[PDB]
């Protein structure tokens, strides 16, 4: 069906381990769209078929605010393209980078909405499993929106940064959506605090620290949060919350702009 005659190519939006992502406007509608290119000698070498399968396919058949459509896709001889849904304000991570914290009213606000797409997902016991800054886009009213779902599967389950992942990922253990849970915690730290809870120099150590749930607060992290990122990054899986408990935190419900 779609070829690339069918769109005009615009500025680069971002560049990922594969895609290679751009403005785009298709030709006959005008419709404004972002699209994410892959090579296909780099998907084969790499082995990653299955994985942009499980993108197509969970992400074009979601449909919730706060998670970015996938439209369809088209491939040549060199490449592949996936069309998706074009976020005007950019990434969180970027956001991040321009404010170096943000503050509680802003935080919570983001944890509500991400909340709410999680809960969306967990439903149909989808799990994202790769949640961080550089994959949270924001529509045109700041809305948070939750991509790139190549690392994504359907729970249970066994299998660059560690920083976002839970102990029994990182040890090769098995898991389920409570993973997502505890990258929930590591996001409303860094939020809050401007880095990852488990940050450090070198791959080996940031493992320790994961494995070891190893991480302290500096002195502006209010009581509330602190209750709230405590609970989320637990090592037992088991013994972190719902997302429902998460919804209805106090600290949640006291700071955030939007209902779940
Ligand atoms: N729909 C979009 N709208 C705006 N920017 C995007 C969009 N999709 C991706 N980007 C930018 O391109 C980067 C890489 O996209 P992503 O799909 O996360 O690729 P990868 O799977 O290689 O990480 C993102 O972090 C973001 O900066
Ligand atoms: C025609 C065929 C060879 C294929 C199928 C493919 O697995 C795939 C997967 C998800 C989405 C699109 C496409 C494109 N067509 N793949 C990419 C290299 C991974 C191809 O080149
Ligand atoms: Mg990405
Ligand atoms: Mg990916």
């Amino acid at each position: 069906q779609w070829a690339l005659e069918d769109f005009e190519i615009g500025r680069p939006l971002g560049k990922g381990k594969f895609g290679n992502v751009y403005l785009a406007r298709e030709k006959q509608s005008k419709f404004i769209l972002a699209l994410k290119v892959l090579f296909k000698a780099q998907l084969e070498k790499a082995g990653v078929e299955h994985q942009l399968r499980r993108e197509v396919e969970i992400q074009s058949h979601l449909r919730h605010p706060n998670i970015l459509r996938l439209y369809g896709y088209f491939h040549d001889a060199t490449r592949v393209y996936l069309i998706l849904e074009y976020a005007p304000l950019g990434t969180v991570y970027r956001e991040l980078q321009k404010l170096s914290k943000f503050d509680e009213q802003r935080t919570a606000t983001y944890i509500t909405e991400l909340a709410n797409a999680l809960s969306y997902c967990h439903s149909k016991r989808v799990i994202h499993r790769d949640i961080k800054p550089e994959n949270l886009l924001l529509g045109s009213a700041g809305e948070l929106k939750i991509a790139d779902f190549g690392w994504s599967v359907h729970a249970p389950s066994s299998r660059g940064t560690l920083d976002y992942l839970p102990p029994e990922m990182i040890e090769g253990r098995m898991h389920d959506e409570k993973v997502d849970l505890w990258s929930l915690g590591v996001l409303c730290y860094e939020f809050l605090v401007g880095k990852p809870p488990f940050e450090a120099n070198t791959y080996q150590e940031t493992y320790k620290r994961i494995s070891r749930v190893e991480f302290t607060f500096p002195d502006f992290v209010t009581e509330g949060a602190r209750d709230l990122i405590s609970r989320l990054l637990k090592h037992n899986p088991s013994q972190r919350p719902m997302l429902r408990e998460v919804l209805e935190h106090p600290w949640i419900t006291a700071n955030s702009s939007k209902p779940s």
